[PDB]
């Protein structure tokens, strides 16, 4: 297991524009296109991202290219965030994947309310952090996935991903 295999499990792979769990136009391996309810706006974003007129459909290679970019961008983001970086750097490699996964799903601004969980993670108070992480809209709206990510933070193992 690694971050790519982990996010591939959590996000799936679809080659036509679909709506994600929040109802937003998405393609590939969880590549968010736009939060606009206009499908035409989503198609413009897709064409811009791929570099050709896609008409709402991409190839597996194209999906994987967006995925590489999106993972890279999640990490590089974390490292530019003065609140996230020290906690990320304090973690082992497996728990770092949990962090990348959550930021990929939620965005950086998405995790602004996680101040208390962040502190517990840096302190390596793993069971306490896991309890705090679940007190969230995130957990309530996507519990199966959140449970996996939280187990990864709690244990530093891949047990939730078999
Ligand atoms: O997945 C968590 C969310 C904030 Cl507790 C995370 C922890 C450490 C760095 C970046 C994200």
């Amino acid at each position: 297991m690694n971050i790519f295999e982990m996010l591939r499990i959590d996000e799936g792979l679809r080659l036509k524009i679909y709506k994600d769990t929040e109802g937003y136009y998405t393609i590939g391996i969880g590549h968010l296109l736009t939060k606009s309810p206009s499908l035409n706006a989503a198609k413009s974003e897709l064409d811009k991202a791929i570099g050709r007129n896609c008409n709402g459909v991409i190839t597996k290679d194209e999906a994987e290219k967006l995925f590489n970019q999106d993972v890279d961008a999640a990490v590089r983001g974390i490292l530019r965030n003065a609140k996230l970086k020290p906690v990320y750097d304090s973690l082992d490699a497996v728990r770092r994947c949990a962090a990348i996964n959550q930021v990929f799903q939620m965005g950086e601004t998405g995790v602004a309310g996680f101040t208390n969980s962040l502190r517990m993670l840096q302190q390596k108070r793993w069971d306490e952090a896991a309890v705090n992480l679940a007190k969230s809209r995130w957990y309530n709206q996507t519990p199966n996935r959140a449970k996996r990510v939280i187990t990864t933070f709690r244990t530093g193992t891949w047990d939730a991903y078999k």
